[PDB]
């Protein structure tokens, strides 16, 4: 008679998939909250000793820290912590990271051929990109984005940059629209998250667009890491921890995988084979900790008011 509730800020059906894992090795049902992270976060922290969530899972690790410094999550089995790398954990073991994504150049060659792609992120902001590109404002991983460039570049040249899109790029609602507006020629190209274009790839089989990776430790190829944690006021603490430590083992990396193409945080195990491989990500030298709650970028979007 144990249900576990699961707030779920990751994509519904890469939740959906890993509830059901845990329920067929388990036995333990597991009830869904789907929502935005930080919504998520703020409700959890609204409700007070008397939330239902037991475990929070996340697309990005802004909302972790800010619970884990708020003092909300239970720390976790130093046998969870032990599935990961360091860096990709709370630094007070509260929170663990589970899968990683990575900002993409997604761009349609009919519109725009792959030798003229700007080199850096950083050429956005310039006027000849003017209405060839979107963006999401809203996204979570663009905050992290805003939090990248302020920490590589400075908050002086972050803002002249994010002043530069906010003049010459055009604004989506979530990176689903951005991708289809790419994909549809509605635009030449749009910063997204890698996923969004292989569960494209799937639905659609043969894609008018296509992936455009920064590398070169560019600010915009940014790795940002989704996350889960236990709740404190948990009534279930030994099932909650069981789960966070399954979406950690094989099988669980697999429920999720088979449903989002990211890459697992769990050591020693690979993606997707149609994934770019990490290692030739060459991504900045950030980490979670690195971008931490994001409040300077927070400041600076809403200074520039874009978000
Ligand atoms: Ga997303």
């Amino acid at each position: 008679p144990v249900t576990l509730t699961l707030y779920n800020g990751q994509h519904a059906a890469t939740g959906i998939a890993i509830a059901k894992a845990f329920q067929d090795k388990t036995g333990i049902q597991v009830k869904i909250r789907k929502g935005g992270d930080g919504q998520l976060a703020s409700q959890i922290t609204e409700e007070g000793a008397r939330s239902p969530a037991d475990v929070l899972y996340t697309e990005e690790s802004p909302p972790l820290i800010r619970l884990a410094s708020a003092g909300l999550l239970a720390k976790l089995e130093p046998e969870t912590l032990a599935l990961v790398e360091p860096e990709h954990a709370g630094g007070n073991g509260d929170w663990i990271g589970i899968t990683a994504r990575t900002r993409v150049l997604a761009y349609n060659p009919k519109k725009i051929d792959e030798k003229d792609l700007p080199k850096s992120l950083m050429d956005l902001s310039d006027p000849s990109w003017s209405g060839r590109f979107g963006f999401v404002p809203t996204s979570g991983a663009f905050l992290e984005q805003v939090a990248a460039v302020i920490k590589l570049k400075g908050q002086e040249e972050a803002e002249d940059w994010l002043t530069g899109l906010k003049a010459f790029g055009s604004i989506y609602t979530n990176n689903v629209t951005a991708m289809k507006a790419v994909e549809n020629g509605e635009v030449d190209m749009a910063l997204i998250n890698n996923y969004y274009w292989y569960t494209l790839k799937k639905e659609k089989g043969e894609l008018n667009s296509r992936l455009h990776y920064f590398g070169n430790q560019d600010p915009g190829a940014l790795v940002t890491v989704s996350g889960a944690a236990v709740l404190k006021s948990s009534k279930h603490p030994r099932e909650a921890q069981q789960f966070v430590a399954f979406m950690l083992s094989e099988e669980g990396q697999k429920a999720i995988l088979s449903q989002s193409a990211e890459y697992p945080m769990r050591k020693g195990m690979q993606a997707d084979p149609a994934l770019k491989p990490f290692a030739e990500l060459d991504p900045p030298k950030l980490t979670p900790a690195d971008l931490g709650e994001a409040s300077e970028a927070l400041s600076l979007e809403r200074d520039v008011g874009l978000n």
